[PDB]
């Protein structure tokens, strides 16, 4: 099922997600919708909190042919180093993009769709991607990294857009 993705200035986006207590079949259909929703909206990442499910779940898929889906449940950052930035987007901040400072290499521990722990070292798009998504889980958006004035502008452009969304 495709779930609905919240946009700013929706203040649920600022909620801190809770740890997943047990990776069961409820949890695995959240994951399956989250992918379906992600692919439908054409994103490369989605955090639970964006679909109003405030638990620590993230889906990411970089692959052209959707054959390397990545699930991060209860992710913890073990190490980071370096710094980078690309012009990031976000399904919750529709059509806006900005350069956000990120660590370049990141090492995480997380659980997969089957509640099995794993460790992932990442750089490149993956590492920026993982950081962006993890930020969602604690109520952080990428515009939080920009100037007051840059933020202001972003908020307007989006409202304008969603004004058209519910178009009628
Ligand atoms: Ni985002």
């Amino acid at each position: 099922s495709v779930l609905q993705v919240l946009h700013i200035p929706d203040e649920r986006l600022r909620k801190v997600a809770k740890p997943v207590e047990e990776v069961n079949a409820e949890i695995q259909r959240i994951v399956d919708d989250m992918f379906e929703t992600m692919y439908a909206e054409e994103g490369i990442g989605l955090a639970a909190t964006q679909v109003d499910i405030h638990q620590r779940i993230i889906v990411i898929d970089v692959s052209e042919n959707r054959d390397e889906r990545l699930v991060l449940i209860n992710p913890e950052l073990l190490e980071k180093s370096g710094e980078t930035g690309i012009e990031e987007g976000c399904l919750s901040i529709p059509e806006q993009r900005a350069l956000v400072p990120r660590a370049e290499k990141v090492k995480i521990r997380a659980l997969d769709r089957d509640g099995k722990p794993f460790e992932l070292e990442a750089d490149g798009l993956l590492a920026i991607c993982i950081q962006h998504e993890m930020d969602h889980l604690v109520g952080k958006l990428f515009m939080d990294y920009l100037s007051p004035l840059k933020q202001q502008r972003i908020r307007q452009k989006v409202e304008k857009l969603d004004r058209l969304k519910a178009r009628a």
